[PDB]
Parts: C-alpha cells; sequence; structure tokens
C-alpha cells in the first residue's frame, strides 16, 4: 500500500502497509528494498552480539603511540567526570524511542555521569552486560531507513553517509543532533558501536580535509573518473568540463558552482589540480552541512571534539569500534593472489612482516587495506566491498620506489616486487604506519 496520513501538526507522512512502517519518505520500491535489508541485519544480531562483545582494547596504566594516546583520553574522561549517575530505561523493541526521548531532554553534562541502562521487564542490574548491547543495539538502530538520517553509496551496506534528503524529516537535525551525543557517549564511558561511518567520516569529527583517495571508499566509480582526469593529462581530448556540479535534491535539480563563476570556467591543465580538490571537497561536504554540524554539536556537548585532536581517523574509529584479534590463518587462507603467487618473495616477505606485527599494527594494516578496523563475522573470507564480498587480495603492481598502495572498495594491495625483505618490511611499515 501507500496512504498519507497526517500528523497532529499538520505535516502529511506516509503508511508503508508494504513494510508495516510509517515514514516521511515516500515509500518507492528502494525504499522496501532498503528496508528489508536493514529487517535482516536486525535479526542477525543476537547471534552476532558474542562476536562484537569480543571486542576490546587495553587495560589503564615510546609515545606518540595509539595506547598513549588512548590512556591520555581515558584519563581526560575520568577527570571530567561527574558524581552521580544516569539511569536509561528502554524496551528491547522501543530502543531507539526511548533512548531519543531520555537524551535529548536531558543536558550534556548528566550524560558524563556513569552510565547505567536497564532493561524494562527483564532481571539484571546492569554492569558493563546490558551497556554492551545497548550500544551495540542502537548502534544499528539510528540507520532504518524509516527515520531518513541515513543511506548507502554502493552494493548493500557499503559506505555509510549522511542521506542528502534527510530533510524531508522536520526532526532531521534533532536526530542528527541525538546520534552525536550518542557515539560520544560510547567514547566517554569506554562502551563499543557498529554504526559504520567511514575513515572521512571519522576525518570531519578531527577537522581533517578528505583526499583524492578518499573517494575511493565512498564512489569508486566516481574516483576512477577524477583519476581519469589527473592522470590521462589529456590534449583536453573527448572532455568538456566546467567548475559545477549538480544535485538531485527530492527530485528538483540545482546546479553548485565549486568556486566563483564556475559554470562559466572551463576545466583545463594545470587547472584541473585546481578542480579535483574542488570536487573532492564538494563530494564530503554537499547535502550533508546543518546534519554533519548537529551531530558535532551533539557529539561537543558531551565529550569535546577538541579531546580528539591527537588523534588520525584510524585510532578514532578503533577508539569507537574496538579491536579484535587478528587470526594469521584466517587471514592468509582468505587471501588471493594477483599477478603474483603464495610462494613469490613479495608474498613470502610479506606475511613475514605481518608475522613481526603486533595486533595493532596488524589491525592498522586491516584499516589500511580495507577502509575499516572492523572484521566481520565469519572473518577474512566474510571480507566485503563496494561490490559486495570480496577477500583480500594483493596485487603485483608498481616500481619499486613506490608505497603500497589500498583499494579499500575491492580490499586489494597492491603491493610492488621489491628487491628486498627490509626494503618492502619499510615500505609496508611507512603506509601503515603514516606518520604519528
Ligand atoms: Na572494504
Amino acid at each position: 500500500g501507500w496512504e498519507k496520513r497526517t500528523d497532529p501538526r499538520g505535516r502529511f507522512y506516509y503508511v508503508d502497509h508494504n513494510t508495516r512502517t510509517t515514514t516521511w519518505q515516500r515509500p518507492t520500491a528502494e525504499y522496501v528494498r532498503n528496508y528489508e535489508q536493514w529487517q535482516s541485519q536486525r535479526n542477525q544480531l543476537q547471534g552476532a552480539m558474542q562476536h562484537f562483545s569480543q571486542r576490546f582494547l587495553y587495560q589503564s596504566s615510546y609515545d606518540r603511540s595509539f595506547r598513549w594516546k588512548y590512556h591520555q583520553f581515558r584519563f581526560l574522561c575520568h577527570s571530567n567526570a561527574l558524581p552521580s549517575h544516569v539511569k536509561i530505561s528502554v524496551s528491547r523493541q522501543t530502543l531507539f524511542e526511548d533512548s531519543f526521548q531520555q537524551i535529548m531532554n536531558m543536558k550534556p553534562y548528566d550524560l558524563r555521569r556513569r552510565l547505567y541502562i536497564i532493561m524494562r521487564g527483564e532481571e539484571g542490574l546492569d554492569y558493563g552486560g546490558i551497556a554492551r548491547e545497548w550500544f551495540f543495539l542502537l548502534s544499528h538502530e539510528v540507520l532504518n531507513p524509516m527515520y531518513c538520517l541515513f543511506e548507502y553509496a554502493g552494493k548493500n551496506n557499503y559506505c555509510l553517509q549522511i542521506n542528502p534528503a534527510s530533510s524531508i524529516n522536520p526532526d532531521h537535525l534533532t536526530y542528527f543532533r541525538f546520534i552525536g551525543r550518542f557515539i560520544a557517549m560510547a567514547l566517554y564511558h569506554g562502551k563499543f558501536i557498529d554504526t559504520g561511518f567511514t575513515l572521512p567520516f571519522y576525518k570531519r569529527m578531527l577537522n581533517k580535509r578528505p583526499t583524492l583517495k578518499d573517494l575511493e571508499s565512498i564512489d569508486p566509480e566516481f574516483y576512477n573518473s577524477i583519476v581519469w582526469i589527473k592522470e590521462n593529462n589529456l590534449e583536453e581530448c573527448g572532455l568538456e568540463l566546467y567548475f559545477i556540479q549538480d544535485m538531485e535534491i527530492l527530485g528538483k535539480v540545482t546546479t553548485h558552482e565549486l568556486k566563483e563563476g564556475g559554470e562559466s570556467i572551463r576545466v583545463t591543465e594545470e587547472n584541473k589540480e585546481e578542480y579535483i580538490m574542488l570536487l573532492t571537497d564538494w563530494r564530503f561536504t554537499r547535502g550533508v552541512e546543518e546534519q554533519t554540524k548537529a551531530f558535532l554539536d551533539g557529539f561537543n556537548e558531551v565529550a569535546p571534539l577538541e579531546w580528539l585532536r591527537y588523534f588520525d581517523e584510524k585510532e578514532l574509529e578503533l577508539m569507537l569500534c574496538g579491536m579484535q584479534e587478528i587470526d594469521m590463518s584466517d587471514w592468509q587462507k582468505s587471501t588471493i593472489y594477483r599477478h603474483y603467487t603464495k610462494n613469490s618473495k613479495q608474498i613470502q616477505w610479506f606475511w613475514q612482516v605481518v608475522k613481526e606485527m603486533d595486533n595493532e599494527k596488524r589491525i592498522r594494516l586491516l584499516q589500511f587495506v580495507t577502509g575499516t578496523c572492523r572484521l566481520p563475522v565469519g572473518g577474512f573470507a566474510e571480507l566485503i566491498g563496494s561490490n559486495g564480498p570480496q577477500k583480500f587480495c594483493i596485487d603485483k603492481v608498481g616500481k619499486e620506489t613506490w608505497l603500497p598502495r589500498s583499494h579499500t572498495c575491492f580490499n586489494r594491495l597492491d603491493l610492488p616486487p621489491y628487491k628486498s625483505y627490509e626494503q618492502l618490511r619499510e615500505k609496508l611499515l611507512y603506509a601503515i604506519e603514516e606518520t604519528e
């Protein structure tokens, strides 16, 4: 069905009989699509809960290492902790409605008080167990297409991003402010979430500029076109672009100027580094400005964003999701060679450097190759990418002088044919460690 009932405040909404849901969004074949693929995952959760509970982080007690950065942050929390507690009541099936009403009617500082959550009806005082389940359950509850808060650029659940069209929910900004408060709470209280935010989403929270590499993790299709513009320098040839980007916003198209007079200004050589930069800048910022500001205002109230300034995108995602034990056997068993084999010296050397690495250095290698620290239920075989499930792959691509290159959307590592164990090691270590 369809329908079109009305609100106490006279706003029109829809009653999807095909789902059994009420939304502000016109319930398309795609909305019904999105909602069912969301549904499944909501029921694939109680079996998965044990997986997510295996997540860990360090025990509270050189320098400029994730671990010090973390224990320093833990301290900043404990120092700003307020006495007494805040008890939130929820029901297993009312988890989102409930948490929203109670945390939005609370002043931000009350939320730094020690948490406790109550599962209505059900016997058992809190302790860590119900907060763990709460944080995880609600981390997914927020992605219900019903609320209009999110969408996915690619295949099924690939590349979580904010729905530019979220403005169709008059409370889109209250909800994105709540998500901000909530994700902040998780970091203040040490608990973990599995929302699915990407490294470039974590960069904004950190006030770090996303790059041309970073679009490969959201729009691999779009990242190539831009790579085509940069690499195929061109003889101008079969190309005519202007400094513009249109955007379909709830049907009506609108042409945005990347710069002033942009519709007028043609893309050319030398000129195109400016444009590539701007386009890249447009892609993360377009349609999601107020949603993202409300997130962040929402986040800042609870745990000041300035407290994360010394983390890079990877350290922060890892602070929110937690660490898993990377089993080297599942990794190796679930790895494919391209222009290489198992016996290639660069492969035998690659596994030798991965054998050295402690778990965090390996997690760091996983984030690099796949765009996240989160290893899925079922491990290295159940590795997913922009084109559905894709296994970890290493390809012989390069010049020896090059640094290894990742393809997070396909989980592929372009590993050049280095001349030595020590060359390859340093290069891999370098690519992974970045500049910390
Ligand atoms: Na991936």
